[PDB]
């Protein structure tokens, strides 16, 4: 049978159906017609896919479902360690008591599995972007060599499939290759209903705990962050009784601690970052016009149009103005109103004082994990101040123009869909760069202009009174300003400190020193 | 509960609870129901902080509220010996006598 529910496993229901058709199924039926045929085995396994989703738990409950001895284990790096050709001879003697038990039993031996961490490192040994040439070769010879061996397995695991060289890939060699991918909710619910099964085994779980409402509260999680999940709570629900509380039978968990562990405790690492938010939108969005509902509206089209459409899977946008015009603050607006379940900020921040190729490599690292989602949307904020732009000569980076512009077009892998949001501040050297015939479509952010927004702006903030509401605006209708928002805050925090008597006219006089501008 | 004041530590009162609760109310209560429970225990922890706030202070009091064995103490800069091969046998060493007390007469 394939019952893979009661050993552990979850989501993985059709990767171990293949992988046991076409690798552990020429062992299973009767060893005369196999001989009659006299078909080799395969001789090994390949996997890939997101760390922490289930890779080592399959690899070792495979052995016992067949009927094998200990399975060996080996480090990736490890053996890339000081020492080659002794290391390699520790290889051989690893291989040893199955090759010792195959010549002593040819057809009539068991299995030796070996399986095989961080196999990226072994292998590969590229020469773009030495001593392990040898272990390469070597491990190459006894795999597949001069010398037959039948009774041996070997199941490599890796997280960058690509780095893997093609001569292992080849047929004798590891053939068979499997990806493993996060859950959906099916696997979800399967996950913690596994999980949590002991718990009912004792009358220890209260009847308020409703499993499917958990499994659609989280989105994009990991197995791993699952159990660590489960473990939070009953942390919680029995650190609730050794308090005030009976000191060291009435013991039961409640929803409440889990949404508290939910909230408070674990953190996805392909999820929402909710606190990410608290510190690129402060004080708020406040309609001082028309322009913001404009843009908004524009905003929720291009979200509806990403998320319902299957002919434009890729879809971008950039957002430019004047300096000083709040284009940080309605981007990630933008970006939190749709409900996307994967959310990123690549900004200049982060990497003060890198070289010219950790920000390459940050920016592809960024791309590459919004690839596994099924549903993405990542900001890039202040191109300019990402290449390195000063207007001397000019002087700039090439490398990173060349990958925002390659990346800016590739599309999301097989069928997924995504969504990026620029922001920058001087069009014209972008029109200069060719950048701009990349983007898809683009939005201007403009200023306050007349008298009217600037009333209705400062009533909604609310600092002055009637009277001075009344003071102000007999100058302000007489001509047009040109300010915007940011400056405006400023200004009002500046004006405020002065005693009551002369606070209009302070701040008077800073709105006429200067709004001299077009 | 625990009255941080006479252990010798006092200020870090707020950021005692959150990991006592977190990562040590599983190694207390009544074993039985943990059985039960299954829940395993942790076996990390993690403190930053500007130099001289008192956190190697803290190590040396929670040893000695667990009813545990002496600590340990190893170096970073000097454990990135230049024989590597050697910097593993070190790092073998280290864990040595627990790996044998866990192998033997364990639980
Ligand atoms: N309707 C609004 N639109 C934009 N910003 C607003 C609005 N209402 C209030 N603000 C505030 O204006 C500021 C806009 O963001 P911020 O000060 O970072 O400007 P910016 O455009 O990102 O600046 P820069 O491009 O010069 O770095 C934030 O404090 C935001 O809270
Ligand atoms: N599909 C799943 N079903 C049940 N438990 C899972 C599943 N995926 C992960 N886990 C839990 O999370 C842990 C993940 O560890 P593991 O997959 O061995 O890490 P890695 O894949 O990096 O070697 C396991 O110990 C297991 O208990
Ligand atoms: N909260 C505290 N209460 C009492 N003494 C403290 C506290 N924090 C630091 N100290 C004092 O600092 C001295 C050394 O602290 P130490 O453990 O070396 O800190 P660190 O290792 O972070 O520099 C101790 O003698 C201790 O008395
Ligand atoms: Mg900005």
């Amino acid at each position: 049978d394939w019952n893979f529910e009661k050993m552990g496993i979850g989501g993985l229901d059709k990767e171990f159906s293949d992988i046991f058709r076409r690798a552990f199924a020429s062992r299973v039926f009767p060893p005369e017609i196999v001989e009659q045929m006299g078909c080799k085995h395969v001789k090994g396994i390949l996997l890939y896919g997101p760390p922490g989703c289930g890779k080592t738990l399959l690899a070792r409950q495979i052995g016992k479902m067949l009927n094998a001895r200990e399975p060996k284990v080996v480090n990736g790096p490890e053996i890339l360690n000081k020492y080659v050709g002794e290391s390699e001879a520790n290889i051989r003697k690893l291989f040893a008591d199955a090759e010792e038990e195959q010549r002593r039993l040819g057809a009539n031996s068991g299995l030796h599995i070996i399986i095989f961490d961080e196999i990226d490192a072994i292998c590969k040994q590229r020469g773009s972007m030495g001593v392990h040439d040898t272990v390469v070769n070597q491990l190459l010879s006894k795999i597949d060599g001069v010398e037959q061996l039948n009774n041996i397995l070997v199941i490599g695991m890796t997280n960058r499939p690509d780095l893997i060289d093609e001569a292992l890939l080849r047929p004798g060699r590891l053939e068979v290759k499997m990806e493993i991918g996060l859950p959906d909710e099916k696997g979800r619910l399967q996950i913690l209903h596994i999980h949590t099964a002991r718990m009912r085994g004792h009358q220890l779980l209260s009847a308020d705990v409703d499993i499917k409402e958990l499994a659609v509260e989280t989105k994009n999680f990991s197995g791993a962050e699952l159990e660590g999940l489960v473990r939070a709570a009953q942390s919680t629900a029995m650190n609730r009784h050794i308090k005030a509380s009976t000191k060291v039978e009435s013991l039961q968990v409640t929803r409440g601690d889990f949404l508290a562990s939910l909230e408070n405790d674990i953190k996805p690492a392909f999820g929402t970052n909710q606190e990410d938010y608290a510190s690129y939108i402060m004080n708020g969005i406040i309609k001082w016009g028309d322009p913001v509902t404009r843009v908004l509206d524009d905003g929720e089209l291009l979200v509806q149009q990403t998320k319902n459409s299957d002919r434009t899977p890729l879809v971008s946008v950039l957002l430019e103005g004047p300096p000083h015009s709040g284009k940080t603050a309605l981007a990630a607006k933008i970006a939190e109103e749709s409900n996307f379940p994967f959310i990123k900020i690549c900004s200049p921040d982060k990497m003060i004082g890198f070289s010219e190729t950790a920000k390459c490599q940050a920016m592809k690292k960024i791309f590459d994990d919004a690839y596994k989602s099924q549903l993405s949307c990542v900001v890039v904020d202040d191109i300019e101040r990402l290449l390195d732009y000063v207007p001397i000569g000019p002087r700039f980076s090439n490398l990173v123009l060349q990958a925002l512009l390659v990346l800016l077009k590739k599309a999301p892998p097989q069928g997924r869909k995504l969504l990026i949001i620029g922001t920058t501040s001087r069009k014209d050297v972008l029109q200069e760069m060719e950048m701009l015939n990349a983007f898809s479509t683009t939005i201007h952010v403009p200023n306050i202009a007349t008298g009217e927004q600037l009333l209705e702006a400062l009533e909604l903030l609310g600092n002055f009174k009637d009277k001075e509401r009344t003071t102000i605006a007999q100058q302000v209708k007489g001509k047009k300003v040109w300010i915007g928002i940011k400056k405006l805050l400023m200004l009002i925090e500046m004006s405020l400190q002065m005693d009551p008597e002369y606070r209009v006219r302070k701040f008077l006089a800073l709105l006429r020193e200067e709004g001299a501008s077009p």
